[PDB]
């Protein structure tokens, strides 16, 4: 629990931000049939033309006789409804009061994507960042239904916070005009919560390595804990040795930071129904070992990210800890340690010894998220859950198949799949199914160990896959391969991926 | 004096510093060229051209007092010689008085200006030969044309290409005496001991950078510069890990951490007698070793087998304390900085991506942990403005994209202040050890401005990376005149395989002239 | 005059837009206590706070409107900030009751905007012009420019708000509106009215180059770039010539007809002159460099970051003098004859293309060891360099996307200038001053010379890393006793940000051509 040092200046803890701007936002939402009221800061309309690039036209009724002049068609029509194009203008309404007034083109489409809503977000958060403003109204001129308005929602207040706890006026109001108001208003809350766990993930991930060791990192779940009334337990390296785990135990040999093992537990008040083991790969810093991360485009300093898995589950955490689903029992594991070269680290060529007995032979260090993944889904596997799922930034070959948009999940189970597939429609985060091709198998059969780590045969992610399979003896598991899809590299930020689809994967 | 760590009890605990050179034993003897030449004794070689005619024969012009030399020198003979710059000959015979001396000469070409280069290039045909003599005596007759900066240049020069370091080894003799005949001797007979001086300091400083990393490390390099401080009668204080916490030192603690060695703060100091009227702060960028961290140099050409040059800059900066604690000038107070220490991979290393605490507050995010020069500068810079001084100027290895710009005779200079800028280019001048201005593009700045940090440490596309490291450096020095001098294409000499020992001779002409 | 066909749907001209919408822009000066008038379109202010960083707008003008100064009353604009280039947009009615656009832009509290800190407020102005549909936009301007900034505004206005869309056919912007009407405010208003034209026709010199360098390689090519300085030639009424291979094969032209051997187009040697009508006192040879494509030879640009799709602007120094020419030929100066030179051929890869290892012989009787096929510049800029010394001219200005080591000592902004002259340096980085064309400075280092030095040719093409340093010293070598200077603007060529050409030079060349 006590940080360890090599100087008196560096860091012993991860600064967390709990009480954020967002949270002081009041939130309304009216219905859009009696009219719009535009009495003070920014009105905006969410406008499509369902044409390519056609001009903007403003359908709802709005109760100001000045701000109607403005949205009449004649003026408007001098915009497009490009998607993300935006144009407002200050004025005086009826009251003589400042006001600004806009839109943010919807495209031709009459129903979004979660992408092009997001970019959609992007540009009504620019003009938040843009203007000091009390309040922002968003009218809904467009077909949105009940989890991608909350998306929109989550996304909005994602885009808009600011992280600035290594630096050295928000909005105070929400409006939301659309139709059926009445059936929207239940993802308000929903969404607030959503958004924090994705930006306490957000946090945990762009926190760097110096800050967010497997020390600080297990240290921030068990306040998390606390806060939750989560019970919860931390394995040392005296425990980790006793449980035989060699695997994930060789490769935080060469950290200066012991090895950490993070269980949190959530168990519902009634009778649990269903028992779910959620893993998260939890390298605070990957340097890929004697296998250094030097090849031209490794990208060694983006490598804080390599614990993206464990963020997801933990703020995956905060959200049932939080919203307290029923008849379910949930257990929040993360393997964390870090992978560095030492005089006492790891060799490429080594043989270790997993927690099932199985003996591995060691190719490449810097594939060592699957190392310490297979003896947590070992210790999943022992709790005798009903589902076990894995999320981690396992192999840089998602960038050349799916790329930074889709995560990939693989499986031994199509029952868990659908379900996680589901999941990835209703709360956004876009997951799209690959297969664990068998054929591969073989490429895994080590001349002097039981099994080979890595592959002779490319496709990375499947052998990955096939990999872990073999931890899973007799359970339905998961695992979705975040590698590519986990840091936004336009924005220079992570995306707190996969905290909203491991949410409504427990909920729904 | 720390206890210098080690591995096994094969490690050396210190770095073998020669401080009486043969060079210094050699009596220097400047004669008027237009009263003739003595050549009884010794190797005479004179420095020939011919204006005009492209390696043109030689022809020599001076009389001298020695009939069978006479008859040598006669241009039925020299004729079959040409002044190909460079070019030599030089052949042994007996004088009037059956001595057996050596007569010859050295091609200067046919422009009547001598570079640095052009000169530089005769000196070692010179000393060439002084590598195969064995006389006691060499003799110098400049029949070509040179100032009094030139001149002490061609004896620095001679100085230190003739004496060779053989403090890690386990022919010829050197000269006792130096001849020279040249025009107007009586001016330039008070240009030979202020070589002899120049030459020291860049000789020590090449000691320190020739010498291994396993030898010359941040605390075996802070003891030396102690030694040399009192020997010079300079202050001096020794800054210990302790204390550069107590200052926050983040930054330059941070390179430091993944190295088996403390980090060690040089400061120097030289106060002149009278009145102070100028302060002068001199930074010198002192990394024992640099592997590149966690971005380890791997890449082909990446030369990491020459990483214990990192700290020429330093190395620059303790010659020129010996210069000018030698020289000892009037009316200035001089401060010599160096933040030392070694960039090494470990259990301990600080990482690609750690966001570090610099001493003035500004908070960095490290995005490559090669680029650590800049880092430890940064706290020395703070450091240095913090001592009130007038002029801060900084000397470094700092930016291999100097190979790609200047190259490898000329450093580049950037700055805040023009007038400094001017003072180091006019050093250059009269040092003759050659520099450029090169811009601090501002236009540049905003690919330094980070995401989560106050500051990126290096950009991600823009390159041209020397101007974005200056405008790094920029950022933690708040309202002094400030220059940097980036040498990492110029400290090292490939064909000679050894250091240059540059910026010693510049920085010293900077605060004499000052 | 011919451009060869692989098919027949191979283009055979470089389409090229004379008529752009900009030269249909009406643009009227007037002076700023005259009192500004707001009827129509849009109306943008350029204000700031002198030491108030972020400070507020504050709006110090006249307005001959009661609505509009009502709205603009410092009231109402305390809520915004000066930050440089951030702008807003204001909606209201004037006097005679009409709907009007009003706006500002900030521009920080420096009391002077450098060349990038009102490139930068133009970008904010664009914006604002982009996606939006004005009859007429007015700018008024509460801060201080010179004569020169002012141009340069103007410049730079016309260049980023011109689209080019010669290579769009089914993806045209069915929404690109140009404004009809500008209009100016700015105080001491009849000094600055004489920099409008001036301006428009440093906009199309710029843009001219601009089209030359974006049209690709199937477009652009030696054969096509040269019938259209024939016809530019044409336009401007200057003399012009074209020399073919037989005319280079007798002025023994080795360095530059070997580089175009493994092409299917055959080298063409654009010569443009113009002569003042009176005495002569300065005679001048704009040279640059014109390959039209540079695939880098059998040492093809393969490795990894040599951009070889980008290598269509390797004829950016050539444009840059075609879009010279066209500023002079239109400005007509005085006391001057201008010579616009470009040796313009194809690197390629073929059975005829020249080798590594070949020696070849330059038109000054020098043979030449080729050490790299993609070094290719400096070997047709050698035979244009003595092509024009032969001319007798007092200056010879070099242009060229030379060497890409340009981006690791000076990067995307500053050219660099070289030369074997004081004076000619000192002019030329005077007319990047008032061109506002930044340049650099660099040596010509003679220590690495030797370097070339060959033992079987006269010189080597390649030292075997200080490349920009080492290409000057071999163009050195072809001019014998005349002022020259070389300009390297490998870096400096395209905008990545924007991903298109900027048309740098031109209007540095001609600054350098009048305040000759
Ligand atoms: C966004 N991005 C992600 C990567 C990335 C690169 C490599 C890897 C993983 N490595 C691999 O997949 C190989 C098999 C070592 C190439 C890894 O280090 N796992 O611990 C995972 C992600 C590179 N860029
Ligand atoms: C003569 N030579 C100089 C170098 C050299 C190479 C790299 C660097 C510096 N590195 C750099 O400039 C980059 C940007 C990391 C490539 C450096 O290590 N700074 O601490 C400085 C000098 C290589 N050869
Ligand atoms: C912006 N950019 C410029 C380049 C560029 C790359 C290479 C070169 C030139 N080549 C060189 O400078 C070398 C010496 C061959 C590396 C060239 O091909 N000249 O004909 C010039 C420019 C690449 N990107
Ligand atoms: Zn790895
Ligand atoms: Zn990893
Ligand atoms: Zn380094
Ligand atoms: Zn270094
Ligand atoms: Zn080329
Ligand atoms: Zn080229």
């Amino acid at each position: 629990s006590e940080v360890p040092q090599v100087v008196s200046l560096d860091p012993t803890s991860i600064p967390i931000e709990y009480n954020t701007p967002i949270h002081d936002i009041k939130v309304q939402v009216y219905d859009i049939k009696g009219g719009c009221n535009v009495e003070e800061g920014l009105t905006i309309f969410l406008v499509n033309n369902p044409k390519e690039n056609g001009p903007v036209k403003i359908s709802s009724k709005v109760n100001d006789k000045q701000v109607s002049e403005f949205l009449k068609d004649e003026n408007m029509e001098k915009f497009n409804v490009k998607l993300g194009t935006s144009k407002h203008f200050y004025m005086f309404n009826d009251n003589k009061n400042s006001v600004a007034v806009g839109y943010v083109g919807c495209g031709s489409v009459a129903d979004l994507s979660e992408a092009d809503m997001k970019r959609v977000v992007l540009s009504l958060v620019t003009m938040l960042h843009d203007n000091k403003l009390s309040k922002l109204t968003v009218v809904f001129e467009i077909n949105v239904d009940k989890n991608l308005f909350r998306f929109f929602l989550e996304t909005l207040f994602y885009e808009y916070m600011t992280d600035e706890r290594f630096k050295s006026e928000y909005i105070k109001h929400l409006g939301v005009y659309i139709n059926n108001a009445d059936t929207y208003k239940e993802e308000v809350e929903k969404a607030r919560v959503y958004y924090f766990g994705t930006y306490y993930a957000s946090q945990l991930i762009a926190a760097p390595s110096n800050y967010c060791n497997p020390v600080s990192l297990s240290n921030a779940a068990v306040e998390l804990a606390q806060k939750l009334n989560l019970e919860y337990k931390i394995l040392g390296v005296k425990e980790l040795e006793e449980l035989k785990m060699g695997a994930y135990l060789s490769v935080g040999k060469g950290s200066m930071y012991p090895n950490k093992f993070i269980h949190l537990t959530y168990k519902s008040k009634g009778d649990v129904k269903k028992k779910i083991a959620l893993v998260g790969k939890g390298i605070t810093f990957d340097s890929g070992g004697y296998n250094l991360k030097a090849a031209p485009g490794s990208m060694i300093d983006l490598m804080k990210f390599d614990m993206s898995g464990c963020a997801a589950v933990l703020g995956c955490a905060y959200c049932v800890g939080t919203l307290k689903p029923e008849n379910v029992e949930i257990h929040f594991l993360s393997a964390v340690c870090e992978n560095m070269v030492s005089k006492n680290s790891y060799r490429p060529g080594d043989i270790i010894t997993a927690s099932n007995g199985k003996t591995i032979e060691v190719g490449n260090t810097d594939a060592e998220g699957r190392l310490t993944l297979a003896d947590a889904l070992v210790y999943a596997e022992k709790l005798g859950v009903d589902y076990i799922v894995d999320i981690a930034t396992l192999t840089g070959a998602m960038l050349y198949s799916l790329g930074t948009s889709y995560a990939g999940v693989f499986g031994n189970n199509e029952e868990l799949i659908n379900k996680i597939l589901q999941s990835s429609k209703t709360s956004n985060e876009p997951v799209w199914w690959l297969p664990i091709i068998n054929e591969y198998r073989a490429t895994l059969n080590s001349k002097y160990a039981d099994i080979n780590q890595i592959s002779s045969v490319k496709a990375s992610s499947i052998v990955a896959s096939l990999f872990l399979k073999e931890f899973v003896q007799n359970t339905a598991w998961a695992h979705i391969d975040i590698a590519g899809v986990s840091w936004n590299f336009k924005a220079r930020k992570p995306k707190g991926f996969g905290v909203r689809l491991l949410t409504e994967f427990v909920l729904n």
